[PDB]
């Protein structure tokens, strides 16, 4: 029963010494415009790619934009606009043509089809396409009738679109409103107790006040629903930073549970003055279970919670060594690390990928919350930051996270403002270039 | 900014050298009888206590049973039974009297109030009680009209109740049916678009085919909903066992990633013959990422998946040592371990509690699935087994999990049949008595 440990990830596999060599889902958005279909779409895609499921959004609009000169006006969308309708349907099918090949030919696991899909006919077209390609179909319908909520959307993300460039806000608003009503007359909402008894679907009502959920067929559907109950749209601020410089940092040594240096403590102190002058009605503070992050918290005189998930990557046998010592003592290891930094796992330790598993609950609580300061470690920080700035696995292990700097993230429109704030206290540079 | 590492759990805390010294929720069940309110109740309570939230079920029936001679008949439940109604309400309030003191005075975090609570009046009584004690209120309503489903319930769990002892099945069925109809006339289901717009609630429809979810106020509510989308009632079998004996077991050494012994391999082989003769239409196999469990899988010639969550408890600095060597080299540690085995964490390693965090995703997939063989390790196995047999944290680190034995668990009525099956291959006994 012979077996052999892979070199990068360190998984055992069977020696098989002419070497010969879960269906995908289409998440189908449904709803009138200005209902946050693209926002829910981007945000799910960011989640799924980050918990490792490959996912791509296929927004029918962008196809229309690649297809058609420059935005005339809402007249384009009139149901009597015979030729627009032809061109719009054509865009719809090109989107599907590309969905088929993302999922049947490039192994993506989920495609989000971001289109109004407000008519039972169109939804039968998609369902059919799903069947003949052995794709699952999941519908997320966002349904809301509050003019406040729509006006809001139209202001935050529509007027500032590409289609409007040549336009003052005033007119781009009236044009969109009229454009919404082009869908109003034929909109048939999803109905579980009628024409849609057999559809796997979630209906989001009034921006998450309420949900109708039908026929959850697999984990990934179940996890979408869980995600959707945890997100919200209240405005807020996520602050991320590392522990102030620690003894090991000063010796240039990795891992361990060392405590703050002198400069460490000064930064703790600077951070307190920093939070105060942010003037935040409320704020949660999180740390790891390591001394560094906890001492830094103590400086703030605010209450905090430790998360084992936040502990720095485990360097395994290499714990407490310096990078040079690692090159001298284990050359095979260092090389492999350098050519695959995301998947490389230390002997008896961890990999960035391992973090992302570990840190999923942290991501899920951050979505739940409002203002949060997360005091963690360099690799941990890189992960979180990847989630939030939609960075890839390829670039994650190289995102820059200097000591004594604070990262201030503000969810906004379609993503995140990110300001940097250096608190003016010297430290060692624990980076090493994208090698 | 001085700090000190606790001895058991090894958490840093602040030296504070006259030492001076999230509201709770009431989950309110709602529905007609034979709707699985007690089943959902037990099962949630098992989950929550196991992810560490203290939780207790307060079923109004059992109070009625402590209050009233012996079960006459359904006449007890007639709405015109003036005196029963008085006594039943009294039971209801004693249940609440005990809920108040579990949550305000014994720090439980959740009480499940398992009663019909089918009338808006009664639900106002409870809501009121919640307000004046600053308890949250969450309603889980199970709603189903299929006679198959009710008959089923009545057969699996009602006729075999205490109340019926003096009775053949035939009559206990008619008596319960008549008893259901005592509630039918006054039943007002929860309605989010009417009298219950403002209630945090989940409505389970047709045994999970469909769900209505309103006003999820916190993580624990969000997590209940997630749990409820993952459970099911299809019958199936969970098989648990450890890897066959490994080299370290033979040296009597803990941790490491050693491979199977001779006897190890024989047991792998015996396990294959064991699965075959179980004759299971389908079966998932899971292992850890350690060689032992993986080699054992290889023997089965069935496809399997490795879970890092399943890896054995990390003994930290004590990895690869023998228990004697651990006593000789670290006496302070050994003692602490012996007096708090669940919370004790090895230096730079783990605690049983840590496992339970780690293993939560495994529990959640097991609920999703049907037949599953889980090949893991001694401590991992103890945890899983605690979840399934509703064992406490106090007894978990001492549950017996011999080598080369298979544990066959069958969900049933209100819990789990557990058979043992020893596959007749000698090994070393890696236990050590409840000390
Ligand atoms: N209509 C509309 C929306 C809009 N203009 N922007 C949106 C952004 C998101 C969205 O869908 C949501 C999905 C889930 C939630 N989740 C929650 O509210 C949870 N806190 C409820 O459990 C909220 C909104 C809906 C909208
Ligand atoms: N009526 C009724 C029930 C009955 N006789 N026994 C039951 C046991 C549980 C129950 O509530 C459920 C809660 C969640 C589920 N979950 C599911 O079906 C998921 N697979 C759906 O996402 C199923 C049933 C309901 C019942
Ligand atoms: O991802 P790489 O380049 O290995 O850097 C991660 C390193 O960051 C460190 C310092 O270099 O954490 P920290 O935030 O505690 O200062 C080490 O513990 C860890 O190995
Ligand atoms: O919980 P305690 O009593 O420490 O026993 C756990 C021990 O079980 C072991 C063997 O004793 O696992 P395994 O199932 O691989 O045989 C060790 O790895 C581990 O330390």
């Amino acid at each position: 029963l012979e077996l052999t440990q892979s070199r990068v990830q360190k998984i055992w596999v069977p020696v098989d010494h002419l070497p010969r060599s879960n269906s995908p889902t289409v998440i189908v958005m449904v709803g009138l415009p200005a209902r946050g279909k693209t926002y829910i779409s981007k945000k799910l895609t960011r989640y799924l790619n980050w918990i490792g499921v490959p996912t791509k959004v296929f927004n029918v609009g962008e196809y229309r934009r690649e297809a058609v000169k420059q935005y005339s006006s809402y007249n384009f969308f009139r149901p009597d606009n015979e030729e627009a309708m032809k061109v719009r349907k054509q865009c719809a099918l090109a989107a599907l043509r590309d969905v088929k090949s993302y999922l049947a030919k490039e192994g993506g696991q989920i495609a989000v089809f971001d289109a109004t899909n407000t008519t039972r006919e169109r939804r039968h077209m998609i369902l059919h396409f799903a069947k003949e390609n052995d794709f699952k179909a999941f519908f997320i319908e966002s349904v809301c009738d509050d003019p406040t909520v729509v006006a809001s959307n139209i202001m935050e993300v529509k007027i500032s679109s590409p289609d409007y460039k040549d336009c003052n806000s005033a007119e781009a608003m009236d044009d969109f409103m009229k454009r919404i009503s082009c869908y109003e007359a034929s909109y048939q909402p999803l109905d579980p107790d009628k024409c849609d008894r057999d559809l796997s679907l979630i209906k989001v009502i009034d921006v998450g006040r309420r949900f109708l959920v039908n026929r959850v067929q697999d984990h990934i559907q179940s996890r979408i629903v869980y995600y959707l109950m945890n997100i919200h749209v209240q405005p807020r601020t996520i602050y991320l930073c590392r522990h102030g410089e620690n003894e090991h940092n000063l010796q240039g040594r990795i891992g361990g549970d060392s405590g703050l240096s002198s400069r460490g403590k000064k930064f703790a102190s600077a951070l307190s003055k920093f939070v105060e002058e942010q003037n935040l009605k409320d704020l949660r503070v999180w740390t790891s279970q390591l001394k560094s992050t906890i001492q830094t918290a103590e400086a703030l005189r605010l209450p905090y919670e430790q998360w084992k998930a936040l502990n720095e990557i485990d360097a395994g046998v290499c714990e407490e060594l310096t990078y040079e010592e690692i090159r001298d003592t284990y050359p095979e290891e260092y090389a492999l690390r350098e050519q695959d930094k995301y998947y490389y796992r230390y002997p008896t330790g961890e990999s960035y990928q391992d973090l992302v598993q570990r840190l999923e609950p942290v991501i899920m609580e951050l979505e739940r919350q409002e203002n949060v300061l997360v005091i963690c470690h360099q690799a941990v920080l890189r992960c979180l930051l990847a989630y939030f700035l939609d960075k890839s696995a390829e670039e994650m292990p190289y995102l820059k996270c200097p000591l004594h700097t604070v990262l201030k993230l503000t969810p906004v429109a379609y993503g995140c403002r990110v300001e940097s704030i250096y608190l003016n206290v010297e430290s060692v540079c624990t980076h090493r270039e994208r090698s």
